[PDB]
């Protein structure tokens, strides 16, 4: 599923992501924009052989099981496929664990490089929330 901007903001809010760990909703929307272009089926292979999955490009090295990342963990206790669903519940639940892991949203390198410090409220501008 390819979400609209405000559609995704609303789904993230429903699932309690807004201001989770102090990160306003526009931070999450901006991160999704640059990680997946709002496409739940986004995947991207890393050089190390891990894969990133879904709207927030969550990595199999630590967070989900795909059966093909040797030595990896599955800290969200989910198949990485669950991260590609139209329903974002698994992605949001796992994102909450990632953002609580110590480095905040810096776990998402695209958020650090393209969202951090910017006018992230623009991402929820105009949205009926
Ligand atoms: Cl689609
Ligand atoms: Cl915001
Ligand atoms: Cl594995
Ligand atoms: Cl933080
Ligand atoms: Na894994």
């Amino acid at each position: 599923k390819v979400f609209g901007r405000c559609e995704l903001a609303a789904a993230m809010k429903r699932h309690g992501l807004d201001n989770y760990r102090g990160y306003s909703l526009g931070n999450w929307v901006c991160a999704a924009k640059f990680e997946s272009n709002f496409n739940t089926q986004a995947t991207n292979r890393n050089t190390d052989g891990s894969t990133d999955y879904g709207i927030l490009q969550i990595n199999s090295r630590w967070w989900c099981n795909d059966g093909r990342t040797p030595g990896s963990r599955n800290l969200c206790n989910i198949p990485c496929s669950a991260l590609l669903s139209s329903d974002i519940t698994a992605s949001v639940n796992c994102a909450k664990k990632i953002v609580s892991d110590g480095n905040g949203m810096n776990a998402w390198v695209a958020w650090r490089n393209r969202c951090k410090g910017t006018d992230v409220q623009a991402w929820i501008r105009g949205c009926r929330l």
